[PDB]
DNA sequence: ACGACACGCGAAGCG
DNA sequence: ACGACACGCGAAGCG
């Protein structure tokens, strides 16, 4: 049997966000962090025409601890960074 | 208080799938489809390292139903489509 | 392709 | 930046 398609509604989804080790240190090179991405929620699906665009109405920031090596001299530095993440709480089509 | 960070692991995820008009109708162009969008399954999330990717394993093709309208002198008529949508089943880290 | 339906909403039906 | 840990797995601890 082919079901009647249903629309893909504008709300919050689970999406993958990849971490940013340039938002951790802009200034050196020298490190690698763990892990490299986590699930964010995002606003997706479609509106009813091109003049709207699934949109976020309330944004809710929420800080994750990463696991941080310098390597200095081929030794690791053990170090924590700490990534705000952006959740996206609630969405609309918006012109 | 800020959480350890948790990796997106690669498995399925529900993601927004738009509608080709191309494949319903790739000869003419006097038509409109609804809905525009709709869920899929899709294999999204970070493996250890950057040799590997995430990859479906199982795929299962999914056909729906789409509502068409075919404008002929500015008259609609009213046809039915069917889309055959590709759902990620199961994922692996694929070198 | 230039924002039918007694209306408004969504070869529709309801109130 | 050139694939420590008695090992293998993951300034680790377990078996
Ligand atoms: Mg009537
Ligand atoms: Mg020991
Ligand atoms: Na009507
Ligand atoms: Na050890």
């Amino acid at each position: 049997i082919a079901e009647p398609a249903m629309i893909a509604e504008c709300k919050t989804r689970t999406e993958v966000f990849e971490i940013s080790r340039r938002l951790i240190d802009r200034t050196n090179a020298n490190f690698l962090v763990w892990p490299p991405c986590v699930e964010v929620q995002r606003c997706s699906g479609c509106c009813n025409n091109r003049n709207v665009q699934c949109r976020p109405t309330q944004v809710q920031l929420r800080p994750v601890q990463v696991r941080k090596i310098e390597i200095v001299r081929k030794k690791p530095i053990f170090k924590k960074a700490t990534v705000t993440l952006e959740d996206h709480l609630a969405c609309k089509c918006e012109t």
